[PDB]
């Protein structure tokens, strides 16, 4: 399995296993130079497989969901757990021989939030919140997994979909911190930047639809075309325009 270990980390490591992740992931040809994920998969290559271990070499593996990279479930090697209304075939797929579990929410923001009685840009990231993160879901415990797997899913699905993102963790290896309204802005619209990407590409680069972000200093900012900075060097997976 793709692997990052925290007794290694540096800033140059964590790169390369974000960058391993999206490699892992098959891909459908690219759009504007942008790797799109594939709309549908056989059963047998839906999901892959990455390993976390924390400072004290305890390890958890997420199995992520190729088509659209969401964590749909983690195992503590002897016991896993699985969001509510994940595909219908991952408990059968993976991590067999452990005790399977359900945790009582899905993975979406919105309800992950509500689980944790509190929002994303109220939980610190950086690699020593990460380390926490994988402690805590190694010794799992109700009351604390959601904010874990918040930090969790920022750190490898939105790292992999986003270079600004990979980048503030990268730059935060001793360190902790809490997402700036541009990191959220640009995960809340992931699904709507890969739409109006594709739709562009048969309208000269236009956008059908703008999308609005917000930029580093906190200023609203109306993306229109593929020549914006988002497009051009921050993006790295599309979601596929039939999941749009
Ligand atoms: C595809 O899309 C691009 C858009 O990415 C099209 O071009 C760009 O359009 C944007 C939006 O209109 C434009 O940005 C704005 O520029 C205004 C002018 O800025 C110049 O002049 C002022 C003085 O008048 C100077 O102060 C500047 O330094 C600069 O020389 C600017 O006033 C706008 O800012 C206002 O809004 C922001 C909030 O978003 C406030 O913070 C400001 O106080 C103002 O109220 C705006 O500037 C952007 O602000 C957000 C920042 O993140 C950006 O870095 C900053 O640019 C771009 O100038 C323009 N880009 C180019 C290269 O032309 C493009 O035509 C289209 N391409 C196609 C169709 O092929």
């Amino acid at each position: 399995n793709v692997r990052f270990d925290l007794s290694s980390a540096t800033s140059s490591s964590y790169k390369t296993f974000i960058k391993n992740l999206r490699e892992a992931l098959p891909k459908d040809g690219k759009v504007y130079d942008i790797p799109v994920l594939l709309s549908t998969v056989m059963d047998s290559r839906r999901f892959i497989l990455i390993d976390l271990v924390n400072y004290d070499g305890q390890s958890i593996t997420a199995a992520i969901d190729v088509l659209n990279v969401y964590i749909v479930a983690y195992s503590t090697g002897t016991v896993s757990y699985f969001f509510q209304q994940v595909p219908a075939q991952a408990p059968k797929l993976l991590f067999k021989g452990t005790q399977q579990r359900t945790l009582p929410y899905t993975g979406n923001y919105e309800n992950l939030q509500t689980a944790a009685k509190k929002l994303r840009e109220n939980i610190e990231l950086g690699l020593p919140a990460l380390d926490s993160a994988i402690t805590t879901l190694f010794h799992y415990n109700a009351e604390a997994a959601a904010s874990a797997l918040l930090v969790l899913i920022q750190t490898t699905s939105e790292a992999a979909r986003f270079r600004y993102i990979e980048l503030q963790i990268a730059n935060n290896v001793g360190t902790k911190f809490k997402p700036s309204q541009t990191i959220i802005s640009l995960e809340n619209n992931w699904s709507a930047l890969s739409k109006q990407i594709q739709i562009a590409k048969n309208k000269n680069g236009q956008f059908e639809t703008p999308v609005i972000l917000i930029d580093p200093q906190g200023n609203r900012v109306q993306i229109t075309n593929v020549t914006s900075n988002v497009v051009t060097q921050n993006i790295q997976l599309l979601l596929n325009i039939g999941a749009t």
